[PDB]
């Protein structure tokens, strides 16, 4: 396969990317959510889609196993974006990285323990606040950690805040806003520009409203 | 809450642990798979259950946010088991860590690139074969990596082999057998032994057939 390989993830990113792709003349021929398949053809025979864990999107793109991809800023910040090109803020799958803890609980007067998936983001943010912190690396369900005393705060993505509230937690600090971003393999950008360019211009045009 | 907190994961581990718990007089009062809840009470008011990512099970137990837990040997090996006590091989959720690649594809004559979730296990295994390898860290769907040329082999857990076959991959090497294990917090073992002991003896008795 000699065309372009696009790396996406399930849920919000796939949902919200699909209209951008359609306007660029790319449509999936089935629902990837309902399939065990991994590589998907599209209406354009120069473009195929990988469905990955959101976490693996920047990895596949960096190594050139995908030519380009849609990844959240949270994931890009955590992974490091030094070896891909961020070309667009797609303004989709919008949320915030926040810190949070048990509602009205006081912070202990000592080095804080941060339970999070976003270990690099947690360390960098607390460094900006004057705090060297310990991080407990986790993989899901951060909202449980403070309820069983695993760490003093969490760092996680928050959209509505309903998860936090449901668990008697509240956001303490806003870290940054997060949205999905168009990333490109640094070599594919050079070698496959004529394939990429009309799709990038289409996306840019679509985002302009 | 002053009793015992048991850390489990969804799917196979929960399914297969449940009969051991029942025989020990512990039954969940609802299906955790059908709930957004995180902490679950049981029929025994001294025992509650956390439902975690399999990856977070050893973490919660190490830090004492759970007193004990059921984790797969694959996860224990990857995480490191130096700060919990492995008390039982439960002989459940049985599978193998294997290496695998594209069917009949030759290995390149150079330093191999291993796409895997199990970076430590991959490095340790290939070291035993005389190979220093590069590892590409991934989070799911390892069976895609060799189909798009991300690395030369994968390391992953294999049960039936159907996933590998479905994707035109084959197991190259058997690394080790994997089963779920009963782990205990090193302090909870000392402080809460009278609570733990009858549950451990029950599990030991059940496994004996
Ligand atoms: N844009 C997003 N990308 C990824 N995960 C998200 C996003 N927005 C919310 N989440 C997660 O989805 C769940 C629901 O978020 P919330 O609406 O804040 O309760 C939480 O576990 C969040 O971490
Ligand atoms: N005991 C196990 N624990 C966790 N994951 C497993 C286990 N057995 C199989 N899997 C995974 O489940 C899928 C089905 O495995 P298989 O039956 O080998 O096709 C693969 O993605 C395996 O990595």
């Amino acid at each position: 396969f000699l065309g372009l390989t696009l790396a996406l993830s399930k849920g919000r990113i796939l949902e919200e990317t699909m209209p951008l792709l359609r306007a660029a003349g790319v449509e999936l021929l089935e629902d990837p959510e309902a399939s065990r398949k991994l590589i998907f053809p599209t209406s354009n025979p120069n473009v195929r889609v990988l469905i990955l864990r959101a976490s693996d999107v920047p990895t596949y793109v960096e190594h050139g196993a995908a030519d380009f991809g849609v990844a959240g800023k949270d994931v890009l910040l955590e992974h490091g974006a030094n070896h891909v090109y961020e070309l667009l803020d797609l303004k989709i799958a919008q949320c915030k990285l926040m810190t949070a803890g048990v509602k009205d609980a006081p912070l202990p007067n000592r080095r804080l323990r941060i339970a999070t998936k976003y270990v690099n983001v947690a360390r960098a943010y607390f460094a900006s606040q004057g705090q060297q912190v310990d991080v407990i690396k986790l993989y899901g369900s951060m909202e449980l950690a403070p309820l069983v005393g695993l760490g003093d705060l969490i760092v996680d993505v928050v959209d509505t805040g309903n998860t936090l509230r449901a668990n008697g937690l509240e956001a303490r600090d806003h870290i940054c806003d997060v949205s999905s971003r168009l990333i490109v393999n640094q070599v594919s950008y050079k070698r496959k520009f004529a394939l990429l360019e009309p799709i990038l211009d289409s996306f840019k045009n679509s985002i302009n409203s």
